[PDB]
């Protein structure tokens, strides 16, 4: 418990990769530290300033990404809640929760409805891609992972069909405003893949 507390105090000093490796190794080895770290960080971002909130969220997303193999299904479902109420209550920090969605996506203990709730909510309240280069850049990343993991027809379309059609408009949701080449490559590659993959 003391190790988690000192790591959470030191991350405020921006130790960068020093604390990330230690926290991820501890989580992997113990496989029970996820609840301890989330409850320890619960009051960490409770402060009014958004700086503390995003500094906690970036490391939480990093440690979630580095440990996607093992995670409780009920805990997995509980993960989404605080994130989308973080979307709803506060703004100007949703990018970190976008990398959080990208990190929690590879987890395969997701119910048929929970992934449906994710895909429905991710574009509705936020409306990603309104302005600024990165805010329109990350949505391509998150859609790339969500396509590569489960949206692709790995198991045909026995129960995924509901996402398929709507996916079209979210790809259209952030479009007609990309000028830097890397977003252009993202759009071209995803469209080329989706022409063959999608029915």
């Amino acid at each position: 418990a003391v190790v988690t507390f000192m790591a959470n105090l030191n991350i405020d000093d921006s130790k960068a990769n020093e604390t990330a490796s230690t926290v991820t190794d501890s989580i992997v080895h113990r496989s029970i530290k996820l609840l301890e770290v989330v409850v320890a960080l619960k009051d960490y971002f409770l402060s009014e300033n958004e700086v503390e909130r995003k500094k906690a969220l970036t490391c939480l997303t990093t440690i979630l990404a580095k440990t996607p193999k093992d995670h409780l299904s009920k805990n997995e479902c509980s993960v989404i809640f605080q994130f989308y109420q973080s979307k709803l209550d506060d703004q100007a920090l949703a990018k970190e929760v976008l990398e959080g969605f990208a990190a929690l996506a590879p987890m395969k203990y997701v119910s048929i409805n929970e992934i449906a709730q994710l895909l429905r909510l991710l574009l509705d309240n936020y409306q990603q891609g309104q302005h600024l280069a990165s805010t329109r850049l990350w949505p391509f990343k998150i859609l790339r992972k969500i396509f590569d993991r489960f949206f692709v027809n790995g198991s045909s379309t026995e129960q995924v069909k509901r996402i398929n059609d709507l996916f079209i408009e979210t790809f259209l949701h952030v479009a007609n405003g990309e000028k830097d080449p890397r977003n252009l490559l993202l759009s071209f590659a995803l469209n080329k893949s989706i022409t063959s993959s999608l029915q």
